[PDB]
């Protein structure tokens, strides 16, 4: 059973520029893990993406607003000219040429056009029901296509009015990206996302202040008040940004870290960064938010805090040496590897393709 | 050649409502005309629709803004659970129980979905062109799909960039509604349209004040401070609203009227308030916009006056006694009859049916 694979990409930004957060990298690592085992992988997305892990055709168009900016909200927007409509047109154009469509854009229009085309489609959900739009379209599509649409984790599931008929299908990282660091130069704290204000890095400065650790903050900036907002709630604080880097530049500099802080006001869905810590040997304090309660093992990869307990972050710090750094990398290479998840996915497919009609 | 034809209508409101304006007319007429040559037509309308024309089947959901409301934007915005949707997912069940589908909605979804459809798709382009993205859709439609979409007159094509290539259709009236009418009782104007500030209400306003005539407003009011501006602007104008009626309601006072006033600040596509006054032998005194120009025989059955000149109006209105009442009838016995109309869509339908595919 070898596949043609057609992979469509968030319209938020071009793949390689952040602006599409993590769903960049569970994308190019699904590719990845599915031309290992031997299929045919082609990546539709917007002009600007680039990627070296294979075929890319990019489509012109007006990029979308990303669904974080938009919680709650009853309405479906889409500019004139969309990348997201240009790339679905260009999917329905070839679809005959591919045994199976699988979306990665968190919105209504490939979920609405999910029963108009002739070929299987398969989706991938990245975030945590985020809107009654898009948990309705979750409902509406997957009763059409029982078994289409894919989850992190069960966490994630949890979010959507109907998430029993999702499907848990894990995460892979390519570990051959990443190199085990078992005793950094200097003590120092990690933050990994985008900067806006419902991902607490207001709690994780606090941290590094009360501890006196330096704090290394990597993500792009949005808000480019709020970062001053937090240097300027907390100047006695030791705050580096990095940017926003490559996967290779990021595991470098994240693997000098004595741990990665998380500190999800919302729930998270899946923690990358989590497992990409790991993979440098990083070990990880999180909030008890969504997936990343499933990733960190409290006391034998990281600690689990409750929501927004900053005194529980700082009690979490001082007992990092108590976190064999290895143990970490070693969860990392029994669960999340590209092998496991792209055998997933295979039989995912395989069993959608074979059911079709 | 006998078909079974599924008409789409507008999701701004129900059918029989009049929030949907001028359309909600021409569908049901359409259904008529066709029927009288022997097609089945299905209608598919929103909640709360009306008709006894034929099988209609309500579809629940949220109503939809006015395309006029929303000018020159260059965002589509569809409301959660949104009729129009739904609509469009009925279609997509039945529409192989069908030869071909007629769209009535100016919106960017369904012109979006004709190629993913599997059936002719003719649409109704009802207005002139007010979006830069129903103009660009209706560029990329037509040049998938030649000879698909029509118009009302050539001044409608001609606000389209691509004009050139969209059928002009003409228009047909159920003549048997309308009663003619060679003297009325008291004379007076009318005024038929939605009230809003870019019907210009006011200069007809100011033409029954100028000639002492009263005023019959007929429509829906929207702004009900645009109203009483309008009231409080002209406070010796006599003007009466009628209200939104039914066609029986509508043409029994209409005919009552010397002529009937029609001030688009707009490029008006065409006037179906224009041909349901002539049928009741009431002239017709427009500016010289879009539609009107070939719908008005100026000294024949009305007067056509430059933009905005309300002192042209009221040169006009003094000048009706030289339209003969009946030669606004006849214009609209030999044109605008369902017979002829229904001929026009039949060879229409008839041509798109036979080289679908
Ligand atoms: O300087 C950088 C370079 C890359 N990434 C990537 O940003 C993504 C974070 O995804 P996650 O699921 O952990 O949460 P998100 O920020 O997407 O909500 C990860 O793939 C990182 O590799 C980052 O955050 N900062
Ligand atoms: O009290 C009423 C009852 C019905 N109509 C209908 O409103 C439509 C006016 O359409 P037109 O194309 O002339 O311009 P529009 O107002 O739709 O832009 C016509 O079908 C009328 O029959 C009206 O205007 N007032």
């Amino acid at each position: 059973k070898k596949y043609r694979l057609l992979f469509l990409s968030t319209p938020v930004g071009a793949l390689g520029s952040g602006i599409g957060g993590g769903v960049e990298l569970t994308l190019q690592n699904a590719a990845k893990a599915l031309m290992a085992k031997g299929h045919e992988v082609e990546i539709v997305a917007p002009e600007g993406s680039v990627t070296n892990v294979t075929k890319l055709t990019p489509i012109a168009g007006n990029s979308q607003v990303s669904a974080q900016t938009q919680v709650g909200t009853d309405m479906v927007v889409l500019p004139q000219d969309s990348v997201l409509e240009n790339m679905w047109s260009y999917a329905r154009e070839v679809q005959d040429q591919f045994d199976l469509l699988f979306n990665f854009a968190y919105d209504w229009l490939p979920l609405y056009l999910t029963p108009f085309f002739h070929r299987p489609i398969a989706h991938w959900i990245s975030m945590s029901s985020l809107s009654p739009v898009i948990d309705a379209m979750v409902s509406k599509t997957v009763k059409l296509c029982p078994q289409a649409i894919a989850v992190n984790t069960r966490a994630c599931a949890d979010t959507f009015s109907d998430g029993d008929r999702l499907m848990i299908m894990g995460k892979g990282i390519d570990v051959t990206q990443y190199n085990f660091v078992a005793k950094p130069e200097k003590p120092s704290l990690a933050w990994v996302g985008r900067i806006s204000p419902e991902k607490g890095l207001e709690d994780a400065a606090e941290t590094a202040q009360a501890t006196g650790l330096p704090l290394r903050v990597f993500g792009l900036i949005q808000d480019q008040a709020y970062w001053q907002q937090i240097q300027n709630d907390f100047p006695k604080a030791e705050i580096h940004y990095e940017g926003f880097l490559s996967t290779h530049e990021l595991q470098q500099k994240l693997g000098q870290s004595s741990a990665l802080l998380m500190t999800p006001r919302w729930i998270e869905a899946f923690g990358n960064a989590a497992i990409e810590a790991f993979a440098c040997g990083v070990p990880v304090i999180s909030y008890r938010s969504g997936g990343l309660t499933e990733i960190v093992r409290h006391g034998k990869t990281g600690f689990l805090v409750d929501m927004g307990s900053v005194a529980g972050l700082i009690e979490a710090v001082s007992k990092l040496e108590t976190i064999d750094r290895l143990a970490c990398r070693q969860q990392l290479e029994e669960e999340y590897s590209l092998e496991v998840w792209g055998d997933r996915l295979e039989k995912w497919f395989e069993q959608l393709i074979t059911s079709y009609t």
